[PDB]
């Protein structure tokens, strides 16, 4: 995939077009700018020449400060996974402010809701909740590092587990400085290789199921195995980082796969909405932070527990996104992204969609997409045609092309999804 | 401080009255150990023989599952300034819920915000929000190496700086392993020296301008001098961990000392009770996040702008605890403390009230309380005692003698804390 001027031509009209339509957004912008870092708090939100900004959104559906409405396909990056105004959710927020805020002690409700992650999640025997993915990862890590005396981490190239943990481009001056050896995703003997030098001294494997951020990118069966199997060999605590592949079953990834993790975490979608993560594993693991032991470790956090999480996150489970509404979300995804591929087949187009149930990214490539490297060499200024005019076409996705099903998502959003594709196949010929 | 019998058999005796007082919470924490490591999921919740379950509170107020009634004087921490059920932050939430929930894009809430914290601090000039203080003190962490390309970090012995940084008894084999130095909070002489010695590779200082878990103790201004002049004279930036003592006036400690750090980290109160942290300071090292730079740092975190905390943490700064109540609740805490140590010297009681504004901890011991060792050396058996005590009094604050005094505390829970502390000196008389 070679740029060329016609494409940066395009991109350049396609950016002008988005910055005459939305005046007001530009606006917003400028004055962020004077109070937050390019006028961000979040890097993913910023892309050129400027981010939207939304007004308000109820369901599936948002609205620009502009006025422009959008059906939104990006569902906060998996977190959305309830829409914008979910009926349960807000119940769960009513009943959390009547229990009180900030209690300064444990409720019942923390413990509901431990219990609704360990009856569902089939390798999580014990679970802790901390604020964000980003600690959930971290405190994996913690966990591994401090049971093992081991200091040296296997993770992936294009893995993402967290603003301290980003090997979404290799590694990165700001990660927290854990020493990690990055293989290739999917790469069974260069990995083999890896865990053959490293294995004495390896702490932990950090991995997605699935490359969630990097691509939405399946682990081959093979791969996960031989992780698994080393991890096992040398004694380094396998953890699988189901952030994101929790929600493909009522048990996640491994309860699809078979293959069971020492430690997992989790985060995004599971606490309703609300501030969320969690880590857990194996009993023999999480019971050395049990703070009534010898030598307990200490995991603290201020709103680990707080009672919107506690409450949100178990209407959430229980509630609203049960074990058989994981199982049909990811039917109802796997259907979606089989008509989009269809959709580029039937044309000729040199574009796929990859993922796994609701989740799913497009790359402008018909190789196969196994590795951050496939994902890289893929058409980059495709992509960046595709995001805007998916915009024009009022459907939101990630600027990366990722899409991530909520469950307010229905026909007409699908339909419309899939017209704006034909559409853009049909009218980006020439560049494609 | 040494310990004897006839205080172990106290405690003893405090903690069998305490558990025959709570058989609900034992029952609860039986259940609770199913799910979570010690039916724990924020390790300061715990202490023997089993900690309460609140049912529910309102205002200052909380009851616990066996039906007694607390006024709160733990206040989260410091967090939990609005008590269990502030209207204004009900409100906030109530606009938040009507914005929209997961809307996956930036809002205009956010820039108010980041308006507000920039408005009131001083030498915050941009600001970035986080999920936790432990996430804000980690990016600070990632910013200052990442700019200077240095690794040491100067820390102090008993100081908190979230869950990957604690260094409240020393190092800790879960702490993110940045190469950290630690000193003796308070001591001139000797830290001279580990800054002479480490000074060229020193990326960071990372000190709180009051240690606030480990024993409410204030530093002296000598201190903060030189770790002002040294971390400018060697290159390394000071970092202000001002997620308690934020609170003290409109601009936190460094208001009140006119000495302005590289970089603060906020947390706890200032996201109105929500999820929350911040890292700021010096515009030209937040400009590095600006995403739109070549070589921009990224800061990722899916609930950096959550809407919850976006609302309710500009309604906490701009409607509730404004410049002028920060100002009043700080004159009022100091009135507060006075008062409990004219108790102690009225009653030659072996004990002190330490802190500022109203943030204060219990130390039984009448020794200057300047460092890490001073609160260790001090009686940790009567500390003990002094937390059952004021429960049976229907007091409620931290088991290790800090309070944070909330904006619904009145004088009624005043003079009951005040009499209790008169009671416990009377009641305890020979073991004191
Ligand atoms: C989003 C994500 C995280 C981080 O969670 P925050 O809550 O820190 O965004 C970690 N791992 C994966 C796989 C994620 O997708
Ligand atoms: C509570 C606290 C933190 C951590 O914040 P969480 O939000 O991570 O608890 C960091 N520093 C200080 C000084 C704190 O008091």
């Amino acid at each position: 995939a070679s740029d060329t001027a016609e494409k940066a031509q395009a991109i350049a009209a396609a950016r002008n077009t988005f910055a005459r339509d939305n005046p007001v957004s530009a606006g917003h912008h400028e004055r962020a700018r004077r109070s937050m870092p390019g006028g961000n708090t979040r890097s993913i939100l910023f892309h050129r020449p400027f981010p939207l900004v939304i007004a308000q959104g109820t369901g599936s559906r948002f609205q620009d400060v502009d006025g422009h409405a959008y059906v939104n396909f990006l569902g906060e990056y998996t977190a959305g996974l309830f829409g914008h105004s979910h009926p349960v959710i807000r119940a769960a927020v009513e009943r959390a402010l009547a229990v009180g805020l900030n209690l300064s002690t444990q409720t019942e409700n923390e413990a509901l809701f431990a219990e609704a992650v360990c009856d569902r999640f089939p390798s999580i025997d014990l679970v802790r909740f901390t604020n964000s993915g980003t600690e959930a990862n971290l405190m994996a890590l913690a966990t591994a590092t401090a049971i093992t005396g081991r200091k040296t981490v296997l993770a992936f190239d294009g893995g993402y587990h967290g603003g301290l943990l980003n090997f979404a481009s290799g590694h990165a001056p700001t990660n927290a400085p854990y020493h990690v050896v990055l293989g290739v995703y999917n790469d069974v003997e260069g990995t083999a290789d890896l865990l053959k030098r490293h294995g004495h001294d390896c702490a932990a494997i950090l991995v997605e199921p699935m490359l969630g951020a990097g691509g939405c990118v399946p682990a081959e069966r093979a791969f996960l195995d031989l992780l698994r199997a080393e991890a096992s060999r040398c004694g380094a605590l396998l953890i699988f980082d189901e952030v994101m592949t929790s929600r493909l079953s009522g048990g996640g990834a491994q309860e699809m796969l078979g293959i069971s993790a020492d430690l997992t975490t989790l985060g995004k979608y599971i606490g309703g909405g609300m501030s969320f993560g969690a880590f857990g594993g194996r009993r023999d693991l999480m019971e050395r932070f049990d703070p009534a032991r010898d030598g307990a470790f200490a995991h603290a956090g201020t709103f680990n527990n707080n009672i919107l999480t506690m409450s949100a996150g178990h209407a959430a489970l229980t509630q609203i996104y049960t074990r058989q509404a994981a199982s049909d979300l990811s039917a109802s995804g796997d259907r979606f992204r089989a008509n989009l591929n269809r959709i580029a087949v039937e044309n000729q187009a040199p574009l796929q969609f990859t993922g796994l149930g609701s989740l799913g990214t497009i790359h402008f490539s018909r190789a196969p997409i196994r590795s951050a490297g496939d994902v890289r060499a893929a058409d980059q200024q495709l992509k960046e045609l595709f995001f805007f005019h998916m915009l024009r076409k009022g459907i939101y996705l990630a600027p990366r092309g990722m899409y991530a099903l909520s469950l307010e998502i229905a026909d007409a959003g699908r339909d419309a999804f899939a017209e704006a594709l034909a559409d853009f196949i049909g009218e980006q010929r020439a560049l494609l």
